[PDB]
């Protein structure tokens, strides 16, 4: 499903705060990374990332492309394209102890300042 800035906010509310990343730094982000999509996939010869954190199947999660992935999430990455984000934030909260929030690129060029932007009121 293609969600909206403040559908996101209130969607990744358990993720306030966690690894020291604000809600509007992550509606920021995630706007950069998939646009919003819950269901996007971007791949190329290689590798594929799936949904609303582009989370990858070379060491986050298993598909057919990687079967053989370390799998650090212990899921198929196809759950990461339903509109259940519960087990995709359980996931990134393992990619941000792991490897920090600078998985996601658009983080710091694009979530790093003007955070005003980014703000669901009331
Ligand atoms: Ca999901
Ligand atoms: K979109």
């Amino acid at each position: 499903e293609q969600l909206t800035k403040c559908e996101v906010f209130r969607e990744l509310k358990d993720l306030k705060g966690y690894g020291g990343v604000s809600l509007p730094e992550w509606v920021c982000t995630t706007f950069h990374t998939s646009g919003y999509d819950t269901q996007a996939i971007v791949q190329n010869n290689d590798s594929t990332e799936y949904g609303l954190f582009q989370i990858n199947n070379k060491i986050w999660c298993k598909d057919d492309q990687n079967p053989h992935s370390s799998n650090i999430c212990n899921i198929s990455c196809d759950k990461f394209l339903d509109d259940d984000l519960t087990d995709d934030i359980m996931c990134v909260k393992k990619i941000l102890d792991k490897v920090g929030i600078n998985y996601w690129l658009a983080h710091k060029a694009l979530c790093s300042e003007k955070l005003d932007q980014w703000l669901c009121e009331k």
